[PDB]
């Protein structure tokens, strides 16, 4: 369980993340859409990111009420919606980041149309649907111990399907996506050795370098925010359950950290992207 002070602290953090995150993300989407022609492929992917982040941020009020009350009072439909938005958020985020890194390597190695990027976004959501619809069906509000909870139900026997879904989710929603990114940036590093002012026009080269560092930083913040949760949930699938109060606290705060990422992303755009930093003020 959790003390009420820790609960009010967590849910307060959720409120701040929700307001600032929705404001910033809606501002980013509004920028790329109705304030300019910033429709570069990178910004199309960024738009996808801000979209998923928007959706999960909407779930935070309900997760917070749930954390306060200790149970899920909204029924099945909102529970399925929340779970689906959750998995959709993870998979869409990692896949979009992967597409961003691949696009970066395409630009560095082969010196990309916004519409192609939009098609990539469609495919990203398609795979994210391959995972996201099943959990939306299996997700349910179950009175496990005479109390209502919101979870995905592992098929019987749970001691087998638990690990299968655990390691599969861990690999294909995190490790394999992260690994492709690592490959892309490693190939880019090998490419740029002994190359000064190469790849065409010096000024545009600078621009490319700025975008590359932006993508890398966003990826680094994402991974750094979600790695504890990914590891802990992997341990959860193996049956390793937290029974201490402080254990529950650490776990809750790690999830909170991931949602902090969900509000973190526009700030990174404001400090690391010139067009966003200028456009934010105007
Ligand atoms: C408070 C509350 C109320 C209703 C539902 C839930 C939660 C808690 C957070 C959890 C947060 N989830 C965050 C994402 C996490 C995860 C996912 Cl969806 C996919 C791959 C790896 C991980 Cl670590 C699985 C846990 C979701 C849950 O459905
Ligand atoms: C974001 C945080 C939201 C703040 C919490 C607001 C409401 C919690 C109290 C509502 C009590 C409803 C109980 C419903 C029920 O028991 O079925
Ligand atoms: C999801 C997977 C998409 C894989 C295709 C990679 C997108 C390349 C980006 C681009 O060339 O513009
Ligand atoms: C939810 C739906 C996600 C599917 C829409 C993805 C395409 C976004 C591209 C765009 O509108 O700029
Ligand atoms: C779009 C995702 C919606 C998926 C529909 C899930 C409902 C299935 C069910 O509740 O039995």
């Amino acid at each position: 369980f959790l003390p009420l002070g820790l609960k009010v602290t967590i849910v307060g953090l959720y409120l701040a993340v929700c307001v600032g995150g929705l404001l910033g993300n809606c501002l980013v989407m509004y920028v790329i859409l109705r304030h300019t022609k910033m429709k570069t492929a990178t910004n199309i992917y960024i738009f996808n990111l801000a979209l998923a982040d928007t959706l999960v941020l909407l779930t935070l009020p309900f997760q917070g009420t749930d954390i306060l009350l200790g149970f899920w009072p909204f029924g099945n439909a909102l529970c399925k919606t929340v779970i689906a938005i959750d998995y959709y958020n993870m998979f869409t985020s990692t896949f979009t980041l992967t597409a961003m890194s691949v696009d970066r390597y395409v630009a560095i190695c082969h010196p990309r149309t916004s519409s192609k990027a939009q098609a990539v976004n469609v495919a990203i959501w398609a795979l994210a649907s391959v995972v996201g619809v099943p959990v939306a069906i299996m997700g349910s509000a179950q009175v496990e111990d005479e109390e209502i909870e919101c979870l995905v139900e592992i098929p019987t026997p749970q001691d087998y399907w638990g690990p299968v879904f655990a390691i599969c989710i861990f690999l294909f929603s995190f490790i394999v996506p992260v690994l492709v990114i690592s490959v892309c940036y490693s190939l880019m590093i090998r490419r740029l050795r002994g190359v000064r002012l190469l790849s065409g026009s010096r000024e545009k080269d600078r621009n490319l370098r700025r975008i590359t560092r932006l993508v890398l930083v966003v990826v680094a913040v994402f991974v750094g925010c979600w790695t504890p949760v990914q590891v802990f949930v992997l341990a959860q699938g193996l049956g390793v359950q937290p029974s201490s109060e402080t254990a529950v606290a650490i776990l809750r705060f790690c999830t909170a950290l991931g949602y902090v990422n969900s509000c973190l992303n526009p700030i990174l755009y404001a400090f690391l992207d010139e067009n966003f930093k200028a456009c934010f003020r105007k």
